[PDB]
């Protein structure tokens, strides 16, 4: 039948998608910035199609839950047909893999350790083997599935450590486990995605660094329902846009030409 | 009908594919070694199937000739059948993935410069500026269809000037690349893939250094016939390997524990 609008899910979350300052005299997709705003505007642009952004209801990404077996997040949208495309920091998974559609990487990630400026630790290892600095996680999201599901000693460790400590390590969004590393006095180390926290250690009171390798190598996806037929067309032009060098601007744009450190 | 034997198309390319020294007193699979027979043996084991490696005819990854509109190499072999899936470092490019299908990457990588130690360059601008040093890369395949294709100044300068060069600065196998490099004097940088890149810095004689931020950011992945119902499998079987931190392990095992520089 005739086109229809495409619906696009996404959540805020900075530098990703954010609403801007001056939103309520805007309309639309204009009341939203961000590098996942510009890749939603150039995606569609190579495809040919009109879109609507909204925000995932629950202000989750995507996991299954184990007795119910309702897929929540931006993956639940798009596994019930909710929306057409998430364009989102979605890492591709497994679990996530088996129930809807990915675009190859448009961002390489893994994850990383957050430390407030001068803290004693070098890497996950440093972390694992003492209590005295707590550490922990989103609680929510493919960072913490991460510990989870890992049979990986150094860190099975850490999980084990993360379920155990006390108060709770966990944090319900980004700005708090950040919050958390800057008032925490060297503490707490944060535990999450290398490009977050290259982003963090650009803003002020540039009082965070990104410490250590990435103790994995992951990547971001844009997703679609299984079989959707906009798919095929969304993965081509991820690859046309990083092999014009369109994805490494977005990136330059939104970490660093703005960034508050020198 | 009843299981077939799987045909992997491979190319001898180390440390992915190589002969084993005894491998005149081996057969079948065994007569070969390396980061790829590795992992073609984890894909094997997780999805079920009995396979066959064998080395594609004409040594080329996959390219569209724009006359004949044919395809060779690895790609051309998956296009017209003569293989079931290709296990290589074979990047994910836009022109492949319209004609073929592509797991999710199993490594992530990017072109780089290879110089002798104590060559003054720097970075990908610093060649671009200069003619003293020559510098070229592979005469077929991904790196060289980069700068071909490039629109990016900085590139695009490079390729002019690798096209006008005299005597000629590209090369036809990584080992005349990185031959050609210890045998100039300083004189000739190689353009590679960083994988490849890395693995040369940890070989005897120890004179050469990657040197720069990549490039571009692209992935290897494992390539079938579009369609394949083998696609699904494989691509789970490599999300899989990823999570469970077997594709670090065997790259460690292959780049680094076996390192000749210390
Ligand atoms: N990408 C993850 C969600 N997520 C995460 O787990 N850790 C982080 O530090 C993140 C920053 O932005 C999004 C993030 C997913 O897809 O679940
Ligand atoms: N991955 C490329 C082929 N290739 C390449 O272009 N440059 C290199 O330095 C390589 C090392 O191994 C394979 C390589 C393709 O798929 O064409
Ligand atoms: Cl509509
Ligand atoms: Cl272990
Ligand atoms: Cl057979
Ligand atoms: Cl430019
Ligand atoms: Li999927
Ligand atoms: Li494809």
């Amino acid at each position: 039948g005739a086109n229809k609008t495409v619906v696009v899910t996404t959540i805020l979350e900075s530098p990703y998608v954010m609403m801007k300052k001056n939103h309520e005299m805007l309309e639309g997709n204009e009341r939203y910035e961000g590098y996942c705003v510009d890749l939603a505007a150039e995606i569609a642009k190579h495809c040919g199609f009109k879109y609507k952004l909204t925000i995932v209801g629950d202000g989750k990404y995507g996991a299954r839950d184990a007795d119910t077996k309702i897929w929540n997040g931006m993956v639940g949208e798009l596994v019930y047909g909710k929306a057409d495309i998430a364009i989102a920091p979605l890492t591709i998974t497994l679990v996530r893999e088996e129930v809807i559609d990915f675009s190859k990487p448009f961002m390489s990630l893994g994850i990383s350790i957050m430390i407030k400026k001068g803290t004693p630790i070098e890497s996950a290892e440093d972390l694992s083997k003492q209590t005295e600095i707590a550490y922990g996680t989103l609680d929510s999201g493919s960072t913490k599935e991460f510990f989870r599901r890992s049979k990986i000693a150094v860190f099975d460790k850490m999980w084990t450590y993360m379920r155990s400590a006390e108060p709770s390590v966990f944090v319900r969004t980004t700005a708090e486990g950040v919050a958390r590393v800057r008032k925490s006095k060297g503490k707490y180390a944060y535990l999450l995605e290398s490009t977050m926290n290259e982003y963090i250690e650009q803003r002020k009171p540039c009082d965070t660094m990104k410490v250590g390798g990435n103790l994995d190598s992951k990547g971001y996806g844009i997703a679609t329902p299984k079989g959707s037929s906009l798919g095929n067309a969304v993965n081509l032009a991820v690859l046309k846009l990083n092999e014009q060098g369109l994805l490494d601007k977005l990136k330059n744009k939104w970490w660093y030409d703005k960034g508050e450190c020198g």
